[PDB]
């Protein structure tokens, strides 16, 4: 019963606050003017960033023309704040910003006043809900979803309950609320021009989940006080301004800030290349790449392709064809590379920007140099470069954290860390962050909006993790709802995974269609669209047919190995041995000094470590050592010897005469095992006994017939796995490359349950690690609902994720990544020595734990950084608490301090850590 009179709809809208300052800026932001900021952003988004596929896609699922989604769209995300027009957030002011000149200013205005609190982006939900409806006239499914989906812009969109039963009234207010809530909304789309343009509908349900992560980037953009100074000189005073001018102002400074962000602007301009333009480089196309071109001619807009050819053969350079076709023809512009995930994102992004020189003006120079990247070294370089570069965020009023500029480090985290390089329309970053978007972590909904303008290539997919896992094949229905084109990469996968992971992407498409998947010879190409389903056969090259000696070194030769190695590399020669643990390598090597004391020709020891355990410029060091040695336009030494862990597997382009492994899944050691005379130009300088190339894996102890695998090895890889690939290679003398490549993964992972007439343990075993392996299968499945979000044909909404929703702000990477099994659990820390007047840098500067570095000293301390993953540490690390200042900064929020002594010791739990200068850090028992 709430009756608003003439002087009631006065109000004034200017008088409520969306941003408030604290000490040396007294000033304050207008919610008015907040929320014509964040339309800016979005018109000049949908003007200047958005590609033109996204936009008629977009248009077309709203039912309405392109200049009437951009209105409306701009008018959803301006009004994601209206819910602090509420008593519950106008009241939430410091006394000594103010309080009282705001309540005084509120009560002038007849509006009543409480004490109860709500998140504003519930209210925003509450109220957009209803009143989307009763006055814009959109349908109620449509307003609900709008509500939803606008109210979710913090982190998660608001449960079912929480906007509609456990919602304290006095909090949102009614009467006279509703009445300056509607003025402020009218005004607004009174701005955008909304009357009297048709109703947009908006009944889909992912195409308004992730068009709440461009509401979400749509506020951090509008954030930024350098580029959206506040209205108000001082609480003390209301302004007097006019929307309409203000709107073109705040379109100016959307336009510059998102021009400093890099995202303006990439105009294709067909255009129309072969593989040959675009990659000069290239002389005769390789036969994978012939049949990419060849495919490129009649690709659909929303389609999924999946290559399959030996390593080495180049496809990488086919699947940049694909989304540069699907750029110029299909109005994808935008491409995000998934790395696999130990690789380092380094050595990748050069290519891309060559690629974009050869497609785009050389502003491309300007921008995903500093941009595209997410490593850390960009990041290191980009702070040492003055100015200002890296985008920074205030008064982000996240509802569960401590405070507004706690909240604005948060959010400003995705302009620091590595899944910055989900933003740009070009970025190159782990597969990691591409799979975030499934999960049910903070923003989720940001990383589908990221990837959703894009086209995604999947570097180099194993067949144990799409085994293993079901992050990929949710991805893939996410992007068939989204009509996001899909370039996987692989060097082999089993049919039952393309079957699989194809179904996925169609199901996600709504393609009905059933008719099936046609069946081709290896090398491959399958490839699907709404009425086309292809699967091309292509000739493997002629480099890669070789016969590859296989030789196992079993447990009593395994300090023979030192020996085997000394013979075979009597006569020189660059070998590579792959751990499938840094403790296994630590040790390796520290055995092995003894046999291979000697300098190399780059003035370092011939015997060299590798693996990410190390502060981060020591692995620059030694990275660049390795990639000097063996790459292949590097200065190769007559002889070397490099340990490391799977990061050679995954990421550098190296070459070795001879290589060496642990026993893995199979594709992994095959994986591996493209690094072996990966450079055909390295032939004739190779020692005479390395001249055919070998394989020696390091065999397991052997019990009568039943191996029995190292604990490492058995806690990093499922032990049933690594059972079927020690069967399928052990009587195995040489391997016939290329088809022995797709014959061992098809008889790994696919169907044979071969014993092969064995002893009754050896039987055990296999069933027991089945059991095991299937037990985890069925307990993730289970599981599932407390992991990943719903699928993209999820009926409402709300309930895609579901816990722990607005923690805030809750795991992420050392839990639920986990879990899911997406990455090892770790924990980063930045080294640093012991002193009085507290920690210090190695050399020697004492460091300020309790306030936030600036980029100098963060440039400095993460130089130190390092992700410690070992087991029998990460716990009581994650004890050691974050210091005060580290987590007030959007660089160092996470980071745990880890102090060594003179000696190079610390006291870690039960645990010594140390840092060594050659063995990296050393977790080691007292
Ligand atoms: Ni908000
Ligand atoms: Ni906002
Ligand atoms: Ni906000």
């Amino acid at each position: 019963g709430s009756p608003v009179g003439a002087a009631g709809w006065r109000v004034d809208p200017w008088i409520f606050w969306a941003k408030w300052g604290s000490g040396p800026d007294l000033g304050w932001h207008p919610l008015l003017c907040h929320m014509l900021d964040v339309a800016a952003v979005t018109l000049q988004m949908w003007r200047r960033v958005l590609p033109a596929a996204w936009k008629a896609r977009i248009s077309g699922v709203l039912g309405v023309g392109q200049e009437d989604a951009e209105r409306w769209l701009a008018f959803f995300a301006g009004g994601h704040d209206i819910g602090k027009a509420s008593p519950a957030f106008q009241l939430q002011l410091r006394p000594e910003q103010g309080r009282e000149l705001v309540a005084r200013r509120l009560r002038d205005a007849g509006l009543p006043l409480f004490n109860a609190r709500a998140p504003h982006g519930t209210i925003s939900a509450n109220v957009l809900e209803t009143v989307l409806a009763d006055v814009f006239g959109l349908s109620g499914r449509s307003a609900r979803w709008v509500a939803f989906a606008v109210g979710g812009h913090h982190g998660f969109v608001p449960s079912y309950d929480e906007v509609r039963r456990d919602l304290d009234q006095q909090a949102v207010g009614w009467g006279m609320w509703d009445a300056a809530r509607e003025v402020l909304l009218c005004r607004l789309a009174d701005a955008l021009g909304l009357p009297g343009s048709s109703r947009p509908t908006v009944e889909s349900t992912p195409d308004a989940f992730m068009l709440a992560g461009l509401v979400s980037v749509a506020d951090w953009i509008g954030s930024n006080e350098e580029y959206f100074p506040y209205a108000a000189q001082s609480a003390l005073q209301v302004p007097q301004l006019d929307a309409e001018a203000y709107l073109e102002r705040a379109m100016r400074q959307a336009e510059r800030a998102m021009a400093s962000l890099g995202w303006v602007g990439w105009r294709p301009a067909s255009g129309s290349m072969r593989l040959t333009e675009l990659f000069p480089y290239i002389r005769q196309p390789t036969t994978v790449q012939a049949a990419a071109e060849e495919l490129a001619g009649e690709v659909k807009s929303p389609s999924i392709t999946i290559i399959e050819a030996p390593m080495g053969e180049g496809k990488t350079e086919a699947a940049m064809l694909l989304a540069d076709t699907f750029s110029t023809a299909h109005g994808m512009s935008g491409c995000y590379f998934a790395l696999p995930t130990m690789a380092t994102s380094n050595q990748m992004f050069g290519r891309v920007t060559d690629y974009l020189r050869h497609r785009y003006p050389e502003d491309v120079v300007v921008v995903n140099l500093v941009h595209g990247h997410s490593d850390l070294s960009a990041l290191l370089q980009e702070l040492r470069q003055k100015g200002e570069e890296i985008f920074q965020l205030q008064g982000v009023y996240d509802e569960a954290l401590g405070d507004e500029q706690l909240g604005a480090v948060v959010a400003g985290q995705w302009f620091t860390r590595g899944k910055r390089a989900l933003l740009p329309p070009y970025g190159v970053g782990t597969v990691d962050q591409a799979l975030l978007a499934v999960l049910q972590v903070k923003h989720v909904f940001v990383r589908l909006f990221a990837l959703s303008t894009k086209t995604v290539i999947v570097d180099e997919v194993h067949a144990y993790d799409v085994y293993m896992t079901t992050l990929l094949h949710r991805l893939l229905e996410w992007l068939g709802a989204l009509s996001v084109p899909v370039v996987v990469l692989s060097a082999t996968l089993p049919s039952a995974r393309r079957r699989e992971l194809v179904k996925a992407y169609a199901r996600g498409a709504g393609w009905q269609a059933e008719r099936d998947l046609p069946p081709a010879g290896y090398p491959r190409i399958t490839y699907a669209a709404a009425e086309d389903v292809r699967g091309i056969h292509f000739a493997p090259s002629e480099a890669s047919r070789r016969k590859v000696a296989l030789r196992w070194v079993s447990a009593p030769e395994h300090e023979a190995l030192g020996q085997l190695l000394a013979e075979a590399l009597s006569q020189g020669g660059c070998a590579a041995i792959i751990c499938n643990t840094v403790p296994r390598a630590q040790a390796l090597y520290s055995a092995l000094r003894e046999v291979f004391p000697g300098l190399a020709e780059d003035g370092m020891p011939e015997l060299d470590l590798l693996h990410a355990r190390y502060p981060y410029e020591e692995r620059e060091v030694r990275e660049a050592r390795t990639l000097g040695r063996f790459s292949r336009n590097g200065r190769r030494p007559h002889r070397a010897i490099l340990v490391a862990t799977q990061v050679i597997e995954q990421s550098l382009d190296l070459d070795f005469d001879l290589m060496v492994t642990d026993l893995a899944p199979v594709d992994l050691v095959l994986q591996r095992m493209g690094r072996l005379h990966r450079h055909p130009v390295h032939d004739p300088l190779r020692p005479e006994r390395l001249r055919s190339p070998e394989l020696w894996v390091v065999s397991p102890q052997v019990m009568g017939d039943v191996p029995i695998f190292d604990r490492g090895s058995a806690s990093v890889y499922d032990e049933h796995t690594l059972l079927r690939s020690w069967l399928a290679l052990r009587d195995r003398d040489t391997l016939q490359l290329p088809e022995d490549i797709e014959e061992l993964v098809e008889q790994v992972y696919s169907d044979g349950r071969v014993p092969q007439g064995a002893s009754e343990e050896l039987r055990s075993l296999w069933e027991r690690t089945f059991k095991a392996q299937q037990k985890v299968l069925r307990e993730d499945s289970l599981q599932a609902k407390y992991r990943y979000i719903k699928g993209p044909g999820y009926n409402s909404i709300w309930g895609i994720v579901t816990a722990s929703v607005e923690e805030d702000a809750p795991e992420l990477h050392p839990a639920l990544q986990a879990l899911t099994r997406l990455a090892e659990p770790s924990v980063s820390a930045v080294c640093l020595v012991a002193g009085s007047g507290g920690p210090c840098l190695p050399d020697g500067t004492p460091v300020d734990l309790d306030t936030p570095p600036d980029a100098a000293m963060a440039e400095r301390l993460l130089r130190r950084s390092v992700a410690i993953t070992d087991a029998r540490v990460l716990d009581p690390l994650l004890d050691v608490p974050v210091p005060k200042g580290w987590e007030r900064s959007s660089l160092l929020r996470g980071y745990r301090p880890l102090v060594f002594d003179a000696s190079g010791r610390a006291m870690v739990g039960r645990w010594i850590v140390r840092i060594d200068p050659e063995l990296g850090i050393v977790v080691e028992s007292p």
